[PDB]
């Protein structure tokens, strides 16, 4: 069966129906719902009433996914992250960010599904580091081109949110001492298309250590804005048993914190990635 | 008939359905409509092949409306404004502004219906002032409450875009001579609601005119990306015979220019409004 | 006797002959040094061959000591700080702080002698406190005051400076654990004179509390920058035996990094204030 | 006579004697002064007590001179430039500038010479666009040479500071159309030496327009606050019947204006360049 997929822009996302995401998919069903992911960078299907089984049977083959210890998991399903966020657990993910990438393999993508969601709010959007490339000058594009960037954990994990209590100081000094900073290219090369993305998110990124420390300052305000204009994104108000795919190669995305106290569940499967690299045009 | 309205987010927007915009409305549709338009700060009405006639009616229940000689005009209606972009006529609106805050009494608000569309790109975003001033903090709600700021027609039109030829250069000078820059408060009391909302845009405003010009960059450079935080926007992506109406006492928006060479066509009813003000709570 | 003070500018900075500083001086001489200090912010008094112990001397008449839980000191006299820098110690105050801001009662004045020096460079600059507080609008002063900004001292000394060897990783480990983040008014009110100062640094000074984090960036950004204003400042050029005396208290400085690899050894004593504090008005 | 030549830094400034320039200098003292500008980027002497006339004609060895369409000049010396700050005409050059680069051939040099001053306060300041090149990045160099900026004599010259009278409106009027903006290098080649230097001011440079106008923010942005680098400077002050010559071709100056109501009267002479230009290497 043919998939139906309509873009919702240009440059990035799209919608897709005729694929029945609880039972398994046939490889020609397969093949274009993977080269729809590549292309348009998040794709979207709805009304996909999935279990955490056929969730981690449907992210699996895209790659090998992620297993946490300290995030509560789907009941038998360890692949399967719960994100249950309300008063006692407020979202954080109210920012610009490429998942993990203060890690060597950032994960190569996600699939998350809406279980649970407030009456309104909780929209998600996507930029593309593709898109947001392209748009710059020539010689933007040329400064950019091979620099490097830190990633830091900190940014985003601040010390100061972790001071209530001694313990927890010491868990987050542990996590720090565990994942030191370290860096990656400023422009990525996608490892499957050759697509250039921009690979700096405001999450994460501190310093560009191949100019001066100003520099890094002046270029990285001008990209965390620079990747906020309109054009380069999409917005995805949900509805439950909604589902999202999306590259976190070449993407950021941004999860609206406007709907506490009210409880909003959603289930997450993260593949894992490789190495970024930057290969020159 | 009580008219459907399904807000979109709980700070901006709403889709709405029941009302024929073609033929005349009831009274109690009308007061629905309107405090709709009130309260949510810009409404979506889809399937709605309205003429250039009915809109003008339909807009004239608002307020009165606005008379270009400089655009083109709807065949036999001067109160409908044709937007036609294309190569030869390039969008300008990829800006986050309020409309024509320049002159001393800016619209009040708009209609707008869409005519001709690409095949996909072309979004429209709403972006709040109530709840951006809202998110503010206390130190910074009563920093820029009660300030002036200064809208000039020169910042969307700047004069090294107009050098092409002697006349246009001239045409300019003559736009710049009617239209000088003036003042308006930084933030403003809505005069039904009085709800106070940030009246600041990147299109028209130079200078809070009450601090140093140092300290002015520095608050315009923050407002400017404040107002860009997602939680505060609507998206729309549009459909033929789509009508959006909106305040423009207390929104900026922001149209997308991702669709050249293809060719889009918009109908505008433009509602006169009245001098901002600041009322202090 | 008299002594003879020529102001270096309108608001800050005075050079000061007749007084012997090697030599005990009268209590009535030191009555004149000290509001000297107070009027003009710094001063600067040429031709005075000190030893560390005479250099202790005059700052403990002025109050108790500091000693630094980093810099190595002269031999046999702790108080003093020796800044010996060459291409094996290279400087480290090219930025504008004002001293050990990261104690609950920052130096209320310090006192700097020039050892020996390179043949050119290595300037010293002041800027005050109450002259960039006294160029704010009236706005900017009301937002400020009453504001609280954490000072840190791991900002100057971060810990990757310090893992060179494990004395070092080990004294930098003792110096955070004997100063952990502290708040200071944003503005501060001088105990002697009542004038208002803004007292952030780049140094030490990471946020502003009372706003958000954005907001605190920006004003941050924009405190940083305007300390900056020449008006504000007074830059002195090194002479072998030169002494610098300052109010601590409502001054920053920088020291030029542009001698290098010549060798530049400055011995520096530190006395203490009591807790800043602001008093409206 | 062998002149005596004292830097005031590694970088940029010194002071000269033994050349009396009140009276005519042999070829061989003029070779050195011109020679001691070139290495030092500006030089001092001082008790010199010149007139107008002998300071026109000292400009006169260096090349043709400027008549400023604006500035009032000396009663019967059209070339020497009258700045008399007072109440009654408050100081205008408390921003760093370059001299008259909205000219296609902007001065090589310049003399300054002291006539009135206030008690205290008035300094000047000189940053090199030579040691501020050499501190940017190596991706940075590469990124601003080539790049063109333009110049606009109404940037420092706004209309609205010219509407007092019609004689000073029309005399702004002739000196807008005499002066158009145009572009000069962001990265200028030194004609004689062949050293590579920055060349945007703040005074004069609006946009560098082969980025993007968000682009050209940026690094308009970064380079104004990267040449108020300390490290870059020489402050100079004055003395009655000082004298500073400058290379206008890789420095900017800025002029404190602290001291009104007090008067202060400073004659400039301004030497024309060659047409600036950039010569990769």
């Amino acid at each position: 069966e043919r998939l139906s997929i309509t873009p919702l822009g240009p440059y990035i996302g799209a919608q897709i129906s005729g694929a029945d995401l609880t039972r398994p998919l046939s490889d020609n069903q397969f093949e274009q719902l993977y080269h729809a992911v590549l292309r348009h960078q998040v794709v979207f299907l709805r009304d996909q009433a999935i279990t955490p089984q056929q969730q981690r049977a449907l992210a699996q083959r895209f790659g090998e996914l992620h297993i946490h210890p300290v995030y509560p998991h789907a009941e038998g399903v360890d692949e399967i992250i719960v994100l249950d966020t309300h008063n006692d657990n407020p979202p954080d993910n109210d920012n610009w960010h490429t998942d993990v990438t203060f890690i060597e393999t950032p994960p190569a993508g996600a699939i998350l599904a809406a279980k649970e969601l407030p009456s309104t709010g909780g929209d998600t959007l996507w930029t593309s580091g593709i898109a947001a490339y392209e748009a710059l000058s020539v010689p933007f594009r040329q400064l950019l081109s091979g620099l490097r960037a830190e990633h830091d954990f900190r940014k985003s994990f601040p010390e100061y949110k972790y001071r209530k209590t001694e313990e927890e100081h010491q868990r987050w000094r542990e996590a720090v001492a565990k994942n030191p900073p370290l860096l990656h290219p400023v422009v990525r090369t996608h490892p499957v298309s050759g697509k250039q993305a921009l690979f700096v998110n405001e999450g994460f990124t501190t310093r560009i250590v191949d100019v001066s420390e100003k520099e890094s300052e002046a270029l990285l305000s001008f990209l965390f804005a620079h990747i906020t204009k309109p054009e380069f994104q999409v917005r995805w108000r949900w509805q439950p048993n909604d589902i999202a795919i999306w590259d976190n190669r070449v993407t950021q995305h941004y999860a609206n914190a406007d709907y506490l106290p009210q409880r909003r569940i959603m289930h997450r499967a993260t593949i894992l990635g490789d190495k970024p690299f930057y290969r020159a045009g």
